[PDB]
Formats: C-alpha cells, sequence, structure tokens
C-alpha cells in the first residue's frame, strides 16, 4: 500500500480549493523514484467543470479521498506483477486539476475553480526531496491518458527545477502512456483544447511555445509536434487504435469506407513514431496499461512491455543485442497481434 500525503503548502490545490496530495511507498535499499500521474480526461468551462464536480468529484477534490491505495502494475512492489521496477520508490499523485497537468491558476474573486496541475507537479517533487528524493540516480515520470500527455508537458520543466535546486546528478525520464493522439478528420475537440487552455492559464514547454507562438500553444498538446522539442529521455507506449482516439473521432464497432478509415488510423499513428527510438505500440483495440496488473500479458514482436522498458534503462548506461527498445507492429488491423488483451 501507497499511504496519502496531503501537501504542507496548502495554497497548491484541488480545483476546489482542498490541498492535493500524493501517495507514497517508500523503499530505502533503491535510488529508484517513479512518480506516475493519473488520467481521466479534463473539463474547459465554468458548465463543463460544474458538471464534472457533481458526479466525478474526486477528479476535483481530495475532501473523500482514502487514506492508502495498493499499488499496481508498474507500481507494484511485486516482482512476478512489475519485472521491470519492483524495488522502486513508488508514487502516485492523484488528478484534481482538471487541466491535463497544464495550469497554473488559483481559484479567487474571479475563479471559481483553481486549475493548478503544473504547480502540482513541481510541489510533490519538492517536498520529496525531503523524503529520499534527494539521493535519487534517476526520476521516472510516468502517467496514463490525460497524465501520460502531462508527462511530455512537465518532464523537461521538472529536470529544470531540480538543476536549478542544485541536484544535477538526479536523471529525469519521461514515460507517456496513452496520451500520444492525432488531430485527425472524425469519420462523422482541438476547440475544447483551444478554450480550456485560456481558462486554466494553461502552460505548454518553452521550445514548442516558441515554435508555434501566441495564440497555438495547443498544438503542443499533441504528441508528435511536441515530443521532437523535448530533451529529457521519454518512452512512448501507445495502441494503434487507441478507443479514446476512436471514441472523440466517433468510431463505434465493417463497409469499405470504416475500412479505409480505421486502417488509414493505424499507418498515420505508425508513421508519428518512425522517429521515436524508444516506443511500444502494438495493433490492439485498448486503452491505458502500465498500471494494470496484467500489463506484463502484451508482446511486439516477442517482446514484452517490462522488457521494453528494462532494455531502455541498459541503453541509457549503439543497439543491443536480443535487448530492443523500438517495438512498433506493421500489421494493419485491431487484434492482428495475437497478444492484444481480450
Ligand atoms: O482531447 C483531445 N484533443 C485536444 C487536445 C488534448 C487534450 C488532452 C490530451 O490528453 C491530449 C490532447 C483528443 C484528441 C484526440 C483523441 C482524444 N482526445
Amino acid at each position: 500500500d501507497l499511504r496519502l500525503h496531503l501537501l504542507l503548502n496548502t495554497s497548491v490545490t484541488c480545483n476546489d480549493g482542498s490541498p492535493a496530495g500524493y501517495y507514497l511507498k517508500e523503499s530505502r535499499g533503491s535510488r529508484r523514484w517513479l512518480l506516475f500521474l493519473e488520467g481521466g480526461w479534463y473539463c474547459f468551462n465554468r458548465e463543463n467543470c460544474d458538471s464534472r464536480y457533481d458526479t466525478m468529484r474526486r477528479l476535483m477534490s481530495s475532501r473523500d479521498w482514502p487514506r492508502t491505495r495498493t499499488g499496481t502494475g508498474i507500481l507494484s512492489s511485486q516482482p512476478e506483477e512489475n519485472p521491470y521496477w519492483w524495488n522502486a520508490n513508488m508514487v502516485f499523485i492523484p488528478y484534481c486539476s482538471s487541466d491535463v497537468w497544464s495550469g497554473a491558476s488559483s481559484k479567487s474573486e474571479k475563479n471559481e475553480y483553481a486549475f493548478m496541475g503544473a504547480l502540482i507537479i513541481q510541489e510533490v517533487v519538492r517536498e520529496l526531496l525531503g523524503r529520499g528524493l534527494s539521493g535519487a540516480k534517476v526520476l521516472l515520470l510516468a502517467g496514463s491518458s490525460a497524465g501520460g500527455t502531462g508527462v511530455l508537458l512537465n518532464v523537461d520543466r521538472v529536470a529544470e527545477q531540480l538543476e536549478k535546486l542544485g541536484y544535477p546528478a538526479i536523471q529525469v525520464r519521461g514515460l507517456a502512456d496513452s496520451g500520444w493522439f492525432l488531430d485527425n478528420k472524425q469519420y462523422r475537440p482541438t476547440e475544447a483544447i483551444r478554450r480550456g487552455i485560456r481558462y486554466w492559464n494553461g502552460v505548454v514547454p518553452e521550445r514548442c511555445r516558441r515554435q508555434f507562438q501566441e495564440g497555438e500553444e495547443w498544438n503542443c498538446f499533441f504528441g508528435y509536434k511536441v515530443y521532437p522539442t523535448l530533451r529529457s529521455p521519454v518512452f512512448v507506449v501507445q495502441w494503434l487504435f487507441d478507443e479514446a482516439q476512436l471514441t472523440v473521432d466517433n468510431v463505434h464497432l465493417v463497409q469499405e469506407g470504416l475500412r479505409l478509415y480505421i486502417q488509414n488510423l493505424g499507418r498515420e499513428l505508425r508513421h508519428t513514431l518512425k522517429d521515436v527510438p524508444a516506443s511500444f505500440a502494438p495493433a490492439c483495440l485498448s486503452h491505458e496499461i502500465i498500471i494494470r496488473s496484467h500489463w506484463t500479458d502484451v508482446q511486439v514482436k516477442g517482446t514484452s512491455l517490462p522488457r521494453a522498458l528494462h532494455c531502455w534503462d541498459r541503453s541509457l548506461h549503439t543497439p543491443l543485442k536480443g535487448c530492443p527498445v523500438h517495438l512498433v507492429d506493421s500489421c494493419p488491423w485491431p487484434h492482428c497481434n495475437p497478444s492484444c488483451p481480450t
């Protein structure tokens, strides 16, 4: 079990002004630290956020959070469930800012809600330094869905934070699961993120901001546009037929028009990953993986995801014999990979 700690700086808050926080399980024999960002879509205006507060309140408030959480998948401490990093220090950071981890705005006389996702990450890092993170060798910032996009938006800021505070020996890396989307034509979203960024006072990485310039920062929420600008090592996990991608594309599972649409989506996703040297992209219809207990089961070209992440670690000590890091399926239809989840 990971134990809850509410942030000591109570001005860093969830949407409703309650304190943000993190769940922690220390492993004092280890100098590896895994900080996982939870997902769960977002909200982009007052009416839309009001509805989320009514029926998704744990994603907006800490008032009802439980004292403990069980670590699963990559957050498990059991070698059989987590062959990759079972002995690491484990941190789960709840998503209670509804801003894809981008916001830097407090609740005030003019703001019903606080959107502080980018500041929550930095405050968690600061408070962990006094609980052992100061001695770390590797900080892996991981996340799923909106949290996977949050990794891409925040990994270089964490690296700069630690350099500026005087911890040059901590190697910061990212793991982005199910947060790599296409701004494509629907079969039958960009306006929501354009509105949301203004509502949240959302912030994106500096090099990406300088490329796209004022008014166009929404571009940096799409993985294939923000990833080339990043300096920290980032491993990308993305199903080729992601269920959230197909939902916003208005695809519900076939005649020729839809067959061609689905095949083109997989081809485009595979193209965006061609120059991503650390990646895992199976030809499956699914969504999220790294904190699911059976994340050990899927394989690409005979290599599992925990193995690919271990090979990535070795590469950061040129290609390794029998230990690949770039694993993208070539077959063109969901479940042409026999190891896909059922
Ligand atoms: O919301 C979507 N796009 C707006 C930007 C965005 C927001 C959040 C995020 O995590 C990544 C990008 C979207 C587009 C395609 C498939 C699914 N969702």
